[PDB]
C-alpha cells in the first residue's frame, strides 16, 4: 500500500555535518531551498564553501587513520552498521519519501516505492559486501610469498544530482562505506534535505565521527573545493558532461585522485519489426518519460523500423497524451514538475529547436499552469540524426522518434554519439538480441525492456557518458587500492 | 650465459608503424637518435607529430570495429599471437639487448638478463589469459536473465619512458591486446629502436593490421596528440609526475578517455634494528643504485633505526665504491652513463643541493669522465625530511641515509610525501612485517627483499605515484570496459 | 553481560519437521532427549526413520521444483530471509543457549556468547553471500556466446553432531540456502532439541514450505536413508571419521550424489623455543580443553621443542589444575561434562591406555562426581607417537604432550597421520611461519593462536579430516552446480 | 590439409611409465592390443596390476614432496612446460593421430583435425593457467592476517577411457600439472598406445620423474587399485556409470580420497517447431552419431514437436543412409567400426530391444562386413520413454526420435532419467532458449547447436552423469586443496 504523504512538514537538518555533529557554515551564509511544485521556499540551508569543505576532508581523514575505530573495525561490524542504516530508512521511509517528493518535483508514490525501496535494497545489498572484499595470494617467481591487499582507497569526495538525491546519495556511500573509506559528501543546491536527514540516521546507527561529512552548496565553490583537494583521494560524481570534465580537470591539476564519473545519455532505443509491440510501446514510453524526463538512461533516441514506424508513431503519441499534470503529493497526478527554472527553460529551448529544425510536433511542446516548473509531455516524429534533440541531452519530458530501413544503418546512427551510457533493443530474433548488444557502445543495453536497474548489476557509461562502475561486484572492486607485499622466504613451494 | 654483445649495429626500423607498414612522418622531418656513453649518433628516426598520430589512431580504430579480424578472433589466437611474439623476441635477443643497451645507457648484461627476460616472461603470462578474461551472470532481482561482458576498451595511447624501453612496450602493449584492444604507442624520444624493431616482429607474428601502431617523436607534439585525441579511448603512461597530470588535464578537456598513470616515487626502505644486516645493505643498495638510479621504485629514502645507523651507514659506503664506470657494453664495467644531458644537469643539482643544505656527503658527489653522461655513485647521510635530495624524485646513483627512533614516527615519515610507488621493510619481526606492510601508503611493500617484480603480481602507485594498476590479474581488468545486457524473461529460475 | 540461564525449561518442539509442520513419527516411536549433566531426561522426541526421511526428502523436492516459490524468488530475498532468521536467534538467545547447554552439556556463558554469537554471525555472512553468486561470460573458441549458471544443487542431506548442535545446523543450512538449495537435516540423536526450535523459526521468517526439513532420530536409520537415498542430491556430513567413510560408500553405491565430509583430526600444535611462551601456553592449553576436549580442532598433540619442554609441561599441568567441574548451568563452574556414556568410557578406555603404555600421568586420569559423565581434566607428558593417546581422536579433556628437537622431524612427525584437519605453529621466526604453515598437511593452520574460526574463512580437512570446505566465499560455491550454455550465433566479437 | 596417414606403424613404446623410466610388469604378464577395424594385433604393451600401480604411487608421491623440483619450481615454469608438450604433440601428430586412429576405430582425418587439434588447445589453455592460480586475503574478524593457499591435491589417480584416448589423457594431465599435482594414470586397456607414446614426450619436455606415472593394465586389476589405493589422494575417472559407482565406492572405503567422475549420459535434443530445421537435422545427426556413436554426450532422445516430426524423421533417415563402412584409414571411409566385441554385442542386443519393443525401424538395425565391429547407421522412430532404447547409453549408432506436443511435458520426459550430462535445444525463440535451458538438468546446454566443447568451458554432469567439472575456469580449482593460514597480529586495519 501506499500511505497518505506528511503535508505540513517541519524542517530540523539544515546545517552541515562533520564528524557527526552539526556545524554552521564558516561564512555564516545560507540559501533557500525549494518546491518546484509550488515555486515556495521550505527552508533555508547552511552554505557551504570551501572553508566547510576543508574542515571536512580533515574530518574524514582523521577517521581514515591507521588505529582509527573505522579502520580497526571488523569488516562484517562495517557490514552490521549498513544494514542498521537500512533498517532506519525504512523506519523512517514516510517521511523521507514525503520529503523527496516535496523537494524534488518527485511523484510521491514512485518516491515511496522505488526511490526509497531502491535505497533500502541498495544498502542491504553494499552491507552484504563488506567481509567478501578479498586480495589474492599469487604464485609469483622465485622464493617469495606474496598476497595482495583490497585495502580501502581513503577519502573519497562524492558530488550528486538533484534526479534522484536520495538514492544517489545511498550509491554513493554504501560502497565506499562497505569498502572501508570515509567520505565527504556534496548534494545538489536544489536538493539537500534528503542528504541531510541522513546524517542523522548516520549517527544514530553508530558510525565513528568523520566516515560521513556532508556539505551542502553550490557547484563551483563546494564541489570544486572539492575535486581540487590536495586531501582527497578520489572524486566521484554523477551530473552533467560538462561539469564531469571540469572534475577530471582538477583532479590532474592538483593530486591526480582517483576520478569516476557517471554523466548521463542521448541513449538509443531500436525497435525491430519483429518485436512485441504492446511490450515495445510501453518500456519506450516509460523509457523517455519517467521523472519528467529527468533520468539519465532516457531513451532520447527512438529509432523504429520503417514498416511499424507509423503505428509505433501513433501509439506512442496516444501513450503521452495520458497524463495529469500536478502537485506530486496530490494523489491522481501523474506529472510533476521539473526541478528548476534553469532546466525548464533549458527544455523549452529544445522544444523550440525542433520545431525550429524541421521535426513533426504530434503533441504537447510547451507549458502548463501558472505556478511551477510544469512541461507538457511532447512528442517529435521525423526526428532526423543532426538535430538538437538528436543530438543533446533533454532531460524533460520529450520522445523523439526516428525511423531506420537498415540493421548495420541503426547500429552505426545508434553509436554516433559521444555518449555511451545505456541502449535498449526489442526484437524477437535470438541472434539479432546477442549480436546487436555486443556492437552497441553502451555501458548497459536492455533486450525487450528498458530502465531495468539493480544493486548487483554493474552500471555506467561508455565513452563520455562516465569512468568506472557502479555497484555490483565491480562497482566495489573500484572502491579499493590494491597494495601487493612481497616477502623474501628460505625456499616456496605450491 | 652472457654471449658477447654485437658491435657496430646496422639499423634498419626508423619509421612510423602503422597498419603493419613503414611510413616517413608527413611532415618529413627525423629526429637524431644517440648513445649516451659516447654522445654519437645512432641513426635518425622519422618525427611523428600530430598528423602521424591521428593516421595511428584512424587504423587502430578501423582494427577495432565490430567484424574486423582483430575483434573476430578466438580469444585464444590473441594468446597463441601473444606467445608467438615472445618467440621471435627470444630468436632476436642478442640485437634487442645489444641494441637496448647501446641506445639506453644500459649495462648489457642486465639488459639481456634482465630487461629481456622480462620482456619474454611478460608476453607469456599476458599470452596466458586472452581467453581467460571472463564476465559474469548475475542473479538480479525480478524476471530478466542479465550478463556481464568484459569487452576490450577499445583505442588505447600509450606513452612510455626511456628506461626500461622495451620492457615498458611490452608492459603496455601485452595486457591491451590479451585484452583485445589496439594500441597507438609512443616511445621516448631518448629511446626509440628497440620499440621499432618489435613492429617488424609483430608483423612478422601475424597481428592484424592497426592493431599495434607505434609513433616515436616528441612529447608535447606526439605524446599531447595522444592525451587530447578525440578518438582515444584510454591513455596509458609511465613518467613524470609533472607530466602525468598534463595527461590528465588533457583527458578531462577532450573526451574523458579513461587514464592511467604510473609516476615514479621516492620510496622508503625502512631498516629496524632486528633486520638481518648483510641482506638489508645489499637489497637497499641494490634498490637505489640500479641502472644507474633510473628507476622508479628507487630506494631512495633509506630510514635505519638509531642503534644501527652508523654501521648501516659505513656498509652502504663501503658498497657503493665498487664500482667501474665506462661504456655499458665494455666487459668488466658496472655502471653506464645517465640517459641524456637534462637528466645528468638534474642530479648534479640535486647533489649540489645537499651539500648546501647540510647533509654528509660520504662518497662520490660529482661527474666522471671525458665523454657521456656520467656520475660518481654518491651516498648522502644525515639526510633530513625537508632537504630537496629527501623529497624530490633525484633517478640518479644517489643515496640518502636517514636515522629513526620511533616505530610510528618512521611510519609517518614515510608515508609524508605525494608519492607512494613502493617501499621496503627490513625486519625479524613477523608483528611488523605485517602491521607496518599495512600501514604504509605505497602499491608494492617488499619485506626482506627489494626491487622483486612479477608479471604476476599487479604494479602501481598509491597517491601521486599513479592511477590503476598493471600486470597480475587486476591489470588485465584494467583494459576492459564492462557491459551489463538484461533480458526479460517469463520466469527466472536460481 | 551474561544473563542468567532459565531454569524449569518447558518443551514445546518435539515432532518432525515437514513442509513447515510438525508431525508425529510414521511408527509412533519417541525416544528420550537427557541432560549429560544429570542423567536426567528433559523430553521425548518424535523418532525419524526411512518412512520419515522418504516424507522430507519428497517435501524438499517439491520445493526445489522449476517455478516454485524458492526456485522463482529473487536471491536478494533469500538474503533477506536468512537475515530475518538471524534476528529471531537474536530474540531468542537465551532459550536457546540455555536449550544447547542443558542437551549439550556445554558451559552456559559459552552457549551464550560463544556458540549463540556465532549461529548468528554465521547467518549473518551466509545472506550476504545470496546474490553475490554469480557465474561467467567465457570467450569460448567459434561463433558461440557461452555463459555458465551458479544454480543449487537440489535437495540436500545434512547429517550433524552433538558437540555444537546449533552452530553445525547453521553452518549446514545457512550456505546451502543462501544458494538456493532446498535441505534434510537430521540432527544428532543426543541434541536434537535446538534444531527442532529452528524448525518454528524458519517458519516464522516466513521461508517456503519444504525448504527446510528436520527429521530428529539415530544414524543407521534416519543418517543412512539419507545417504543412501536415490532422490538426495548432496550429502553434508559432520563426525567420525567411521561414519564419513559409511557415508562415501552409500552415495556410491545409491545414485552418486555429491559428497562433503567434515571429520575430526588429531591436530598438531607446535611450539618452537623462540615462541612467546605465555601465548603459547593458554592458546594450547583452551586448543585441546575447550568444551570437554569435544573439539574437531583440538590441539591433541602438542610438539614442543627440547629446551622448552619441561618448563611447558610444568606450564601445562599448573593451568589444567584450575577447573571447577560441574553443572553448566551454575555459575563459576568451569568444566562440564561429557556427552553420553558411550565418550565417556571411550575417553577412560584411552586414558588407560596411556598410562599402560607409559605415557608419563601428570594430573586428572579419572571419573569425578557421583551423576553425570564427568573428567578430570588430564594431561600426559612424555607422549610417543605410536601411543593410542598419540593416534586417535580422543574427545575429551586429555592433553598430550610430546619433545622435538628437529625442524625436519617434526613436520614429519605432525604430518605423519591420516587426519588433515588443522595446525598450530607458535614462533617468533617469520621464515618458519610461513614455511612451516606451507609443509604442513592440514586444512587450517594458526600462527601464534589456535581455534580461531570465522564465517569469512574456508575451513575443511586435509586427507581423512574431510572433502570440501565450509564457509567462506570457497564453501558456498560448493553448494551450487555449474551448468554450462553455449548458444550458435552468427559471429562474435571480442 | 590432412595429409596421408602413416601405415605398418613400428611401435616403441609399450612398457609401464614410472619416474621417467620404462618397466616391464611386475608380474612380466603383457597383453595384445589390437586394431578394431580389422582384428589384427597391433602389439603387446605391459600388463601393469596392484604392484606396478604401488611402484607408480610411490613415485608419484616422492615427486610431490616438500622440497622436490615440482613444489619448488615457479606456476610460470609449470607452464612453460606444458606449451612445450603441447609442441612436441605439434611435431608428432601425424604419428599420433595415425596411431589413434589405428588403435581406436578413429576416422583419421577427425584423429588428425579434431582429436589431435583438440590436444593441442587443450595443453595450451592448461599452460595459461599455471601462475593464475591464486588464494585469497580475507578480512576475518578479529586481531587476524589471515590469507588461503590453493594448494595442490597431490597425487592423482587418473583413469580413462577408450573413445578419445589422447584427448581424455591430456584433459586428465593438462589441469593436474597446470596446478601442481602429480598424476598416476590407467589408460583403457582397449587404447594404451597413444598415452605410452606421450610418457617419451613427457620425458623430452623436461618434467621432473615422477610427475606423470602411466600403467596401461585392466579394471579391476590397475584402475581398483588405484581407487582403492591408501596413498593416493585424489582419483578422477571418465567411463560407465557403473564403474563410477566402484570408483566412489572404493574411495570411500579406503581412504576418504577426492574423487571427481565423467559418467556418460542419455542426452535430450530438443528441436521446437519454432526452429531452423535445416540446422537442427544435422547438428542432431552429428549429434549422435559422432564416431560411431561412441561419445557420452550422444543425442540419443531427439524430441521433436508434433507439427514437424513426420518431416524431421524422413530428414534424419535421408542424412543416416549417406556413409560408407570400412577401414578409417581408408579415404572415403566416412564410417568406422565399434571398439571392440563386447560393446558390439552390447549395441546389437539394444537394437533387438528396440524392434521387440515396437520402436518403428526406419533403417540399417544389423551388422556389416565380414571383419572388424562393424554395424549399420541406424534410425528408430516412435520411440516412448519406457524403452531400453530410450533409457540406456547404448553407445553405438543408433538414434531415437520420439514425439511430444507440450513444452512442460518434454521437459519432464527430457529430465526424467539418472543421466544428466548434456542436452541441445532448437528454437528461434529468445524465452525458451533461456527458460528451457534454466530448467533442463544438464551439465552442458546447446541452443541451435550441439556437441560444442572448448577448453574454456566447464563439462561435467548433474546427477548420475558426474561429479565435478573439467576445464574451465572451475575444473582447475577441482584440481586444488585451500588451505587457510590464519596469524596473530598486535591490530589489524582495513
Ligand atoms: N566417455 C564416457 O563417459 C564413456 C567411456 C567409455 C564407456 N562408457 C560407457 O560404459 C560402457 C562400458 O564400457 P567399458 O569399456 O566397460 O567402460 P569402463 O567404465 O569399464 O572403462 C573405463 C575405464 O575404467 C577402467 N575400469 C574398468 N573396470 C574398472 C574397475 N572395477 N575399477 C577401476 N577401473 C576400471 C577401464 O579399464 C577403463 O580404463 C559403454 O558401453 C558406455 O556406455 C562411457
Ligand atoms: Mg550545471
Ligand atoms: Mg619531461
Ligand atoms: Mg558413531
Ligand atoms: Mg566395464
Amino acid at each position: 500500500d501506499v500511505p497518505a504523504p506528511l503535508t505540513n512538514l517541519q524542517f530540523k537538518y539544515t546545517k552541515i555535518f562533520i564528524n557527526n555533529e552539526w556545524h554552521s557554515s564558516v561564512s555564516g551564509k545560507k540559501f533557500p531551498v525549494f518546491n518546484p511544485a509550488t515555486e515556495e521556499k521550505l527552508c533555508e540551508v547552511e552554505e557551504g564553501d570551501k572553508e566547510d569543505v576543508d574542515k571536512a576532508v580533515k574530518a574524514a581523514r582523521q577517521a581514515f587513520q591507521i588505529g582509527s575505530p573505522w579502520r580497526t573495525m571488523d569488516a562484517s561490524e562495517r557490514g552490521r552498521l549498513l544494514n542498521k542504516l537500512a533498517d532506519l530508512i525504512e523506519r523512517d521511509r514516510l517521511l523521507l519519501a514525503t520529503m523527496e517528493a516535496m523537494n524534488g518535483g518527485k511523484l510521491f508514490s514512485n518516491a515511496y516505492l522505488m526511490d526509497l525501496g531502491g535505497c533500502i535494497k541498495t544498502l542491504r545489498y553494499c552491507a552484504g559486501w563488506a567481509d567478501k572484499i578479498q586480495g589474492r595470494t599469487i604464485p609469483m617467481d622465485g622464493n617469495f610469498f606474496t598476497y595482495t591487499r583490497s585495502e580501502p582507497v581513503g577519502v573519497c569526495g562524492q558530488i550528486i544530482p538533484w534526479n534522484f538525491p536520495l538514492l544517489m546519495f545511498l550509491w554513493k556511500i554504501g560502497p565506499a562505506l562497505s569498502c572501508g573509506n570515509t567520505v565527504v559528501v556534496k548534494p545538489a543546491e536544489q536538493t539537500p534535505l534528503t542528504a541531510l536527514h541522513m546524517g542523522s540516521l548516520i549517527k544514530e546507527a553508530g558510525f565513528p565521527p568523520g566516515v560521513v561529512n556532508i556539505v551542502p552548496g553550490y557547484g563551483p565553490t563546494a564541489g570544486a573545493a572539492i575535486s581540487s583537494h590536495m586531501d582527497v583521494d578520489k572524486v566521484a560524481f554523477t551530473g552533467s558532461t560538462e561539469v564531469g570534465k571540469l572534475i577530471k580537470e582538477a583532479a590532474g591539476k592538483s593530486n591526480l585522485k582517483r576520478v569516476s564519473l557517471e554523466l548521463g545519455g542521448k541513449s538509443p532505443c531500436i525497435v525491430f519489426a519483429d518485436a512485441d509491440l504492446d511490450n515495445a510501446v510501453e518500456f519506450a514510453h516509460q523509457g523517455v518519460f519517467y521523472h519528467q524526463g529527468q533520468c539519465c538512461i532516457a531513451a532520447s533516441r527512438l529509432f523504429v523500423e520503417e514498416s511499424i514506424y507509423d503505428e509505433f508513431v501513433r501509439r506512442s503519441v496516444e501513450r503521452a497524451k495520458k497524463y495529469v499534470l500536478g502537485n506530486p503529493l496530490t494523489p491522481g497526478v501523474s506529472q510533476g514538475p521539473q526541478i528548476d527554472k534553469e532546466q525548464y527553460e533549458k527544455i523549452l529551448d529544445l522544444i523550440e529547436s525542433g520545431k525550429k529544425e524541421g521535426a513533426k510536433l504530434e503533441c504537447g511542446g510547451g507549458p502548463w499552469g501558472n505556478k511551477g516548473y510544469f512541461i507538457q509531455p511532447t512528442v517529435f516524429s521525423d526526428v532526423t540524426d543532426d538535430m538538437r534533440i538528436a543530438k543533446e541531452e533533454i532531460f524533460g519530458p520529450v520522445q523523439q522518434i526516428m525511423k531506420f530501413k537498415s540493421l548495420d544503418d541503426v547500429i552505426k546512427r545508434a553509436n554516433n554519439t559521444f555518449y555511451g551510457l545505456s541502449a535498449g533493443i526489442f526484437t524477437n530474433d535470438i541472434d539479432k538480441a546477442i549480436t546487436v548488444s555486443s556492437a552497441l557502445q553502451s555501458g548497459t543495453v536492455w533486450v525487450n525492456c528498458y530502465s531495468v536497474v539493480s544493486a548487483q548489476c554493474p552500471f555506467g557509461g561508455f565513452k563520455m557518458s562516465g569512468n568506472g562502475r557502479e555497484l555490483g561486484e565491480y562497482g566495489f572492486h573500484e572502491y579499493t587500492e590494491v597494495k601487493t607485499v612481497t616477502i623474501k622466504i628460505s625456499q616456496k613451494n605450491s
